Parts: structure tokens; sequence; C-alpha cells
């Protein structure tokens, strides 16, 4: 399968790998694994709704993870 570039191929997969162990080593190895189950496509507005205790500065760190799984779940 050579076409695309000999590093963004595996760019999107450490996007996965790299959520893996920056949710878990900031506070969240559970959103991790609900990506590992089967790639869940879910709304940043529901996860910031129910984690309104973290500042919008942790929303949008954890939506930096979130949103490249929640994208990748979307698009396969």
């Amino acid at each position: 399968m050579c076409r695309k570039k000999p590093d963004t191929m595996i760019l999107t997969q450490i996007e996965a790998k790299e959520a893996c162990d920056w949710l878990r080593a900031t506070g969240f190895p559970q959103y991790a694994q609900l990506y590992e189950d089967f790639l869940f496509p879910i709304d940043i507005s529901l996860v910031k709704r129910e984690h309104d205790f973290l500042d919008r500065d942790a929303i949008e760190a954890l939506c930096r993870r979130l949103n490249t799984l929640n994208k990748c779940a979307v698009m396969k």
C-alpha cells in the first residue's frame, strides 16, 4: 500500500496511541478505552457538559485527544 508519505499514515495511528498515553498520564484512562473499544464518535459538547468541573483549558486539552479520537471514529 505505498502511495501516501511514509510518516502521515503512522501519524494517524500515533494520534490513537499518544491519546492512550496522554489520556492515561493526564487523568482519564477510560476515554482511551472507549476509542480502543470501536472508535466511539461522541460530541465534545456532551463530555464538556459532564466534565464542567474542569477548566475550559482542561476541556480544550482533553478535546484535542477526544476530538482526534471522535474524528477517526466518524472517519473509520
